[PDB]
């Protein structure tokens, strides 16, 4: 199955930035390499077997990472069915989310154990102090802040973010999308050096079309310890980024 | 290897569209989707694993199709390395490789007789009927026009074409590129029934870029027969379109 497949790419010590904690980059894309469906449409990519994979990969990580986009689309829980803690981080800037707080699945699942209570990161200043105080009695939610130093071209720097959660003891982060962080994180070089340590996709055999959501980076990226799995629909390649 | 993967999936007799031709659609991408390079950049997608299984397909098959700007990218020689014959179609409206014939690896491989004369498909009257004399004679070139009844906005029509191909005796064709024809394949239908009885991809291990040559049809499309394949780089998808 795709326990031995994945043992050389699940979270592990040798890592080339040990400031960082080990970064998983994740996603499911249909065979045109899109995450989603047109709006309107249903997004069918990833079936069972590897739908069991991504949350097996959950249960080896301390944290899964999503953007606010894929919180507003999907409504996801953001926990592990295996019932292994692992803590909720939402990338949002302006803090869009604040207004759907009561409704969202994933506080839901931190209110009732089911999950960990997330983390929201946003630009400075966004949440006051004594709203923190009330959404963190309220909700269990914390906010991490990203000075507008570690801020260019109004994108926070994944840097300081992954510095952040290594030094609340975040050792490991499964990002699983969307297409913006997807995009972004395949280029990001820490002096030639790629953040990601392990890319893991599964490739659902569909088209989505021209209108799906779609995943391609700014330039060109090289793959180096390649290994591929299937099983009866699905397709899944696991690989480090080539410096 | 890949022969018993792919017996279902080689032209057969059980075909839904018997005026046509089998119809392979077959090429190599990226993970983001991307059958070649952006401008100026190699193309390094499919290994020599999967190389050899594109060989394997063509030995299967009467006929190989690409349009111009295939031939005017890449100068392939559009032969099979088994040394089984194949016969060159090139989609080429307007005969813009008219200028560049007697340099065409494509006609240098029919003259020499390691390939086939190549068949050029052009609109009505593009090629007066004593050039065509001329190139028949100095070069093997065969030219077949599309009526103008069967193009529509400068398409013309892909039923159309099978099927003088299918009534000159072209029983199977693998059509290999580029992305304005694989894009305009995956939709066609004909009474709901697809023109492309098998579709055959090779994932390589790579991102082009959002400037490379993208794959994605106007429409989500769906599979069918789904079996997956993988060798140590790439992995290879065979299919049928659903109804
Ligand atoms: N099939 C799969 O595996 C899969 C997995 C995950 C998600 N998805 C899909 O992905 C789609 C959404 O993708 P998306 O690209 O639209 O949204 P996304 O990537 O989830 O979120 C993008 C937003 O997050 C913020 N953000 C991301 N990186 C940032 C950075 N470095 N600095 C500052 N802010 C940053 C920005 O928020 P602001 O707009 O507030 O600046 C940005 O607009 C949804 O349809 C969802 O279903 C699919
Ligand atoms: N990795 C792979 O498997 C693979 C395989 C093949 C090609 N490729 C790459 O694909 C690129 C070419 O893609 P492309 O979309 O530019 O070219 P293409 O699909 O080979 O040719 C497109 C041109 O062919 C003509 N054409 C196609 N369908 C037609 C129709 N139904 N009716 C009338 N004319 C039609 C038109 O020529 P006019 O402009 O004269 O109308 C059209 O602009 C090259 O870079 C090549 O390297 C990659």
């Amino acid at each position: 199955s795709f326990v031995p497949f994945l043992e050389p790419f699940i979270p592990h010590e040798n890592t080339l930035l040990p400031e960082l904690p080990f970064v998983t980059l994740t996603y499911a894309q249909s065979l045109d390499s899109r995450i989603a469906a047109k709006k309107g449409e249903r997004t069918v990519i990833s079936h069972q077997e590897t739908k069991n994979m991504t949350q097996y990969l959950r249960s080896k990580h301390d944290a899964i990472l999503v953007g606010v986009k894929t919180v507003l689309a999907d409504d996801p829980g953001l926990n592990c069915k295996l019932g292994t803690p692992i803590r909720p981080i939402i990338l949002d800037p302006t803090f869009q989310l604040l207004s759907k707080i009561a409704s969202l699945k994933l506080i839901k699942l931190g209110l009732s154990g089911e999950g960990e209570p997330p983390v929201f990161i946003t630009r400075k200043g966004v949440v006051s102090p004594d709203l923190q105080a009330n959404l963190r009695s309220d909700y269990g939610i914390s906010i991490v802040e990203i000075a507008d130093r570690d801020v260019h071209r109004g994108k926070m720097s994944w840097f300081a973010i992954l510095k952040i959660l290594k030094d609340a003891e975040i050792h490991s982060v499964m990002v699983e999308g969307g297409a913006t962080i997807i995009n972004d994180l395949l280029i990001c070089r820490q002096n030639s050096v790629p953040l990601v340590a392990s890319l893991i996709i599964t490739v659902g055999p569909v088209y989505l079309g021209k209108d799906g959501v779609e995943v391609t980076p700014a330039r060109s990226v090289k793959l180096g310890n390649v290994r591929w799995w299937h099983g009866i629909q699905d397709a899944v390649v696991a690989a480090s980024l080539e410096l």
